[PDB]
């Protein structure tokens, strides 16, 4: 597994679009409800992600928002390589599970999505000891920068 | 400085409101143009921040968006100590003001590179976090934050 590789995909709940990013080596994720499944919204999400982590390569499917000119330009500007494969998902189902679990804890889906991301990244296997995904990513990136 | 301390402020540019968080120990920042200066938008930003980093304390002023019920509940849910008082006995008040000045400087520099202010702000954040002192060697704020936090996991 490489420290700079991420997988990106869009999922759906309550007629809303959720953009999900998974740092493949750690299982860490970031997700957000976007107003429309456009290239512009996807490009905006990528720039945000690239600004906080050393993103070297992003794997995505061939959807129009992902193959868009704006996303291509954002990747060029940010120094990110895009990979598409032949024309992660084990995380979209997991995130949807946690979102179901905490859905009644907030009024809007967007808030519940963030609570679910927090829960996912802070969770320890069997809830006792070990590292969380949030701890695995800073450790992998930190040991890599030196 | 402690690995879990952040300062969060609200600034205005081109009539838009930008929320900025600075990880005091490293200089790393996260910023975003939010649609309205409300407790709801502030809380949403905080929950996002809290899910990616081990945020223990966030310093804010007493503006109505920061003292809103929704922000207090967000901090409570996330286990964040919200401090309205002047920063934790240091002199991190100078560093905390330099980033907001410095970020606005970078926003003016790249403003022509994208159509919308929101995109420019993200480009400025990227530049700020990736930037090396004098552009040669050393650590960037992005590397300092992950190193501080990783070494604190033990």
């Amino acid at each position: 597994c490489s420290p700079g590789i991420w997988q990106l995909d869009c999922t759906h709940l309550e007629g809303k679009v959720i953009l999900v990013a998974v740092h493949v080596a750690s299982g860490y994720i970031e997700a957000e409800v976007i107003p429309a499944e456009t290239g512009q919204e996807t490009a905006y999400f990528l720039l945000k992600l690239a600004g906080r982590w050393p993103v070297k390569t992003v794997h995505t499917d061939n959807g129009s928002n992902f193959t868009s000119t704006t996303v291509k330009a954002a990747c060029e500007w940010a120094g990110i390589k895009q990979e598409f494969g032949i024309p992660i998902e084990s995380m979209n189902k997991e995130l949807k599970k946690i979102i179901g679990q905490v859905r009644d804890q907030a009024e809007h889906l967007k808030t519940a999505v963030q609570m679910a991301v927090f829960i996912h990244n802070k969770k320890r296997k069997g809830g006792i000891g070990g590292y969380s995904a949030g701890e695995r990513i800073v450790d992998i990136i930190a040991t890599d920068i030196q």
